């Protein structure tokens, strides 16, 4: 019964905390907590690769993508590990999360600890927008926040 | 050849980063970078417990210490997986940093990813202070800055 936490932090006034639960190996990742200071409606919200913060969020790099697919969605067959889907801020840029994925891990092949989680200013395509970009980085847009996940009591 | 990196913040102005570097699996690992805004002289330089800054760099936790040993030094036979001695800060309140040390690691039993690296307000004794405390925690004083370890490229 692995657990993991996250500190998000940006130059902007996007923040928050995400927790991170995984009562069996190979069991489902509860992740929850909540972000504050982004605008309303739909953020990207990824796992990427580098926990390294060394240069803000750009540095953490490209999805986390244990096994080259292209991007999509949570749901989809083909995606990235680290595609967690979009988060969702209310009129007062409050984003409660609560998500259950079975894909990510806190250990073996797929362990997200160790790298950082980032939301980003846009929706996530998941892949669908129809362009280059979209089944790249599903056009979130810029790096709002991010941290390094880390090991939790 | 695994890599990591940490970004060290706090509530004050001290702060660096500090980069790891294990070419082999069973071979030591080496550590450098710098740590600016200290006061000049020794500083403890640890690895804590907890990937985990929801509450600043208390939330880290103890000493990474999973083989239960009393506080040692670097060099001491007997010591923390996690005690890395000190870092040494000029006039300038510059701390250059360049270690080699061979118990903690980037994987394994001593993976120290997704853990935190602590900064100390005061110099670690190593154990040798002459009371109870140096034999805890080497009588190191409070965190400065702290950050968690995560994956680099």
């Amino acid at each position: 019964a692995t657990k993991a936490v996250c500190v998000l932090k940006g130059d902007g006034p996007v923040q928050g905390i995400i927790n991170f639960e995984q009562k069996e190996s190979n069991g489902p990742v509860k992740v929850w907590g909540s972000i504050k200071g982004l605008t309303e409606g739909l953020h990207g919200f990824r796992v990427h690769e580098f926990g390294d913060n060394t240069a803000g969020c750009t540095s953490a790099g490209p999805h986390f993508n244990p096994l080259s697919r292209k991007h999509g969605g949570p749901k989809d067959e083909e995606r990235h590990v680290g595609d967690l889907g979009n988060v969702t801020a209310d009129k007062d840029g409050v984003a409660d999360v609560s998500i259950e994925d079975s894909v990510i891990s806190l250990s073996g092949d797929h362990c997200i600890i160790g790298r950082t989680l980032v939301v980003h200013e846009k929706a996530d395509d998941l892949g669908k927008g129809g362009n280059e970009e979209s089944t790249k980085t599903g056009n979130a847009g810029s790096r709002l926040a991010c941290g390094v996940i880390g090991i939790a009591q």
